[PDB]
């Protein structure tokens, strides 16, 4: 049962009221999170409405991290949007 959002919806989702990224095809709602990461906002900020997979892989997450991302999932992104984003 994916949900699915478009890359054209999940860029509108790139502000203080609303900010999903993706991250391995997946869309995360980080609108709330993204004041108690411990990494701290603006890395945030800076990836919102787009996907963020690169930059989270590097930093070496925990597994709890990579655990407590799962709860912020929304949905999936469009297969049609998926030849313009890696997974
Ligand atoms: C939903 C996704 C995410 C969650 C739940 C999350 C969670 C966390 C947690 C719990 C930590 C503390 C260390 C650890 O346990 O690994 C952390 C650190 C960090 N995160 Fe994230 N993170 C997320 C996404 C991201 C993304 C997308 C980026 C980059 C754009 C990022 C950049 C960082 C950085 C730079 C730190 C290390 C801070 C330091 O101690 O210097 N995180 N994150
Ligand atoms: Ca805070
Ligand atoms: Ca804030």
């Amino acid at each position: 049962a994916v949900k699915y959002y478009t890359l054209e919806e999940i860029q509108k989702h790139n502000n203080s009221k609303s900010t999903w990224l993706i991250l391995h095809h997946k869309v995360y709602d980080l609108t709330k999170f993204l004041e108690e990461h411990p990494g701290g906002e603006e890395v945030l900020r800076e990836q919102a409405g787009g996907d963020a997979t690169e930059n989270f892989e590097d930093v070496g997450h925990s597994t709890d991290a990579r655990e407590l991302s799962k709860t912020f999932i929304i949905g999936e992104l469009h297969p049609d949007d998926r030849s313009k984003i890696a997974k």
